[PDB]
């Protein structure tokens, strides 16, 4: 069972990594492979038969690749303890003056904060664009801005408080992680198996 | 697609992502005028960027011998083995052989990372299981957290899970691994005041 995955970055780098590490304490000797990228690169790759399952972080369809629901998550705004946007109301007028930290268009976390948060902020001031999220963590954290990412992302650093999680007067940014396969490929019982970890 | 004339810096993993993120903070706060972008990848994908003269400067974390770019010490940068405090590796005197018995998770081809733990660890060991590749540092290191066999990734990535103690640096019998990260621009390169000055924020 030499299962193969592609996970968007969220996914491949703050979630699978513990669904990994147990899923090798009970099979030490069985081939994992993962790769990490952004949608279309998950989406291409089964596409391709080069990968057995995909797992992305934002609805992006193709023909022939199924996709089924798998995990909530919930987006959050976050900041520097020492943040300006700390020092008053967290109004959305002053959220859009804050200078944003985001993603590039393409990896299913900015696609979502632009519909769910970042719409609703009018002439919002877009400060850089990162094509990883670790340095938007760092970035943040040094006071270059604000930004909006998955709370599985920044946890660590809310529970040391290097990072804060802010209040927004807006829904909780909830979205959904989706698991795809091919059409034609069938399921085998090692993947099966890994399927269950990731429960 | 248009080009914004912003300062464009390209660099490699470790320094992109646990370097720079301070270094732009900083020039932000006193340029606030100026955009900034910055791209992170493998050192290769700095110098084809600097060669192609698509970004103004470049870091990169291994030696780059070509006679077009014009390379400057700026670093030094040290690589150590880790691991999550419970693992069986922080019990008892490290040898090569237990190291070797540990399965190891490795950056890939190409990161620079791979390449010298290659050479300056990996090589010493009689025989060593690959548990996985991976292609980012980050992964590696929440692997390694959540108890996935060890890992050799420069102190930077880890610093903050040393301090709080979610990972340990492991004492392995073998000089320390070291590498010099550098600043690069093209020869032909003209260094604006504005680059010049962001070059200097580098230190």
């Amino acid at each position: 069972g030499a299962i193969r995955v592609y996970a968007s970055s969220t996914i491949g780098n703050y979630i699978l990594p513990e669904i990994i590490a147990r899923y090798r304490r009970d099979f030490p000797d069985l081939p994992l492979e993962m790769s990490v990228g952004n949608s279309l690169d998950v989406v291409q790759a089964v596409c391709d038969f080069r990968v057995d399952i995909g797992l992305i972080e934002g609805p992006c369809h193709m023909a022939e690749i199924v996709a089924q629901p798998w995990l909530e998550d919930e987006l959050v705004v976050f900041a520097s303890p020492a943040s300006p946007l700390l020092e008053g109301e967290v109004t959305l007028e002053r959220l859009a003056a804050m200078p944003w930290i985001l993603r590039e268009k393409g990896s299913g976390t900015r696609e979502i904060v632009d519909y769910l948060l970042l719409s609703h902020l009018p002439q919002f001031r877009l400060s850089m664009e990162l094509g990883n999220s670790e340095a938007i963590k760092h970035a943040v954290r040094h006071g270059l801005g604000v930004s909006c990412l998955s709370r599985r992302v920044i946890a660590e650093q809310l529970e040391t408080g290097s990072l804060v999680e802010v209040k927004v007067p807006l829904p909780p940014l909830v979205r959904t992680l989706y698991r795809i396969h091919h059409r034609q490929k069938h399921l085998s019982s090692a993947l099966a198996r890994f399927l269950r970890y990731c429960e």
